[PDB]
């Protein structure tokens, strides 16, 4: 399939070079897979989700995305226009309040919830979790992410937006999950993106157009935006049966565009998510 005048990020992950505007992808489009967006929630009524989005859990007085951050990330995973896996199933887990903040205890509870909840859901092609969140180093938060991964979920987490080594951030620094840094449309590392040995992969994260609350759209930036590109790509590749939850991160690094990014610090991978779609 082909989506013309797609967001640059979607175009980027199906091309070997920056600067194109068409998103090429297999038409299966992540159908049969499920992605848990662990974030501020999801405006499931947004037309862009086509009914493929639903809340399954909240930790606050409301299930509503009163912020937009989660709706935006969810949109990059699987919205019709702005999503990588346009037929995936989307599950919202609201661990972050309407200011985009959350306690570690909640976030941990959230991961544990997803590890169990996937057993209530029909996801024949496998399960992904996208975590565009994180703060300082936490052993307990890292362990939570590792449990989720171990439970049979493809876990993708943001590297952080501190322009620093992600070794000092969680769940970014958990070795066994997929840690995602951010790039811009010129294949530069995003100015804010964390780096470091713990990163597994880069995805588009500067100026990313996706869904927003009130049935709208907007373009924002962050490793939070890069993460769901990789989560969506996981779900997409899993649906194609090219890889599994356990190996998806490795497979994405295996098949990534290599050495194409600039301002990558020594000891940080130069790999950019890529679907290697050949019609």
């Amino acid at each position: 399939a082909a989506q013309t005048n797609a967001p640059w990020g979607l175009a980027r992950i199906s091309s070997t070079s920056p600067g194109t505007s068409t998103y090429y992808y297999d038409e299966s489009a992540g159908q049969g897979s499920c992605v848990y967006v662990i974030d501020t929630g999801i405006e499931a009524s947004h037309p862009e989700f086509e009914g493929r989005a639903q809340m399954v859990k909240t930790y606050y007085y409301s299930s509503r995305d009163g912020n937009g951050h989660g709706t935006h990330c969810a949109g990059t995973v699987g919205s019709r226009t702005y999503g990588v896996a346009k037929k995936t199933q989307l599950f919202g887990v609201k661990v972050l309040d309407d200011n985009g903040s959350g306690q570690y205890s909640t976030i941990i509870a959230g991961m544990d919830f997803v590890a169990s909840d996937k057993n209530n859901r029909n996801c024949p092609k496998g399960v992904v979790a996208s975590l565009s969140l994180g703060g300082g180093y936490s052993s307990s938060v890292n362990s939570a992410a590792a449990r989720l991964q171990s439970s049979g979920v493809m876990v993708a987490v943001a590297a952080g937006n501190n322009n620093a080594d992600a070794r000092n951030y969680s769940p970014a620094s958990e070795p066994s999950v997929c840690t995602v840094g951010a790039s811009d449309r010129y294949d530069r590392r995003s100015s804010f993106s964390n780096y470091g040995s713990v990163l597994d992969i880069f995805g588009p994260g500067t100026d990313i157009l996706s869904t927003w609350i009130g049935g709208s759209t907007r373009s924002i930036s962050g490793t939070s935006m890069a993460t769901p590109h990789v989560a969506g790509l996981a779900a997409y590749l899993m649906t194609l049966g090219k890889t599994t939850a356990a190996s998806a991160c490795r497979y994405i690094a295996d098949t990534a565009n290599k050495g194409d990014l600039s301002n990558i610090p020594f000891g940080t991978v130069n790999l950019l998510a890529y679907n290697n779609y050949q019609a």
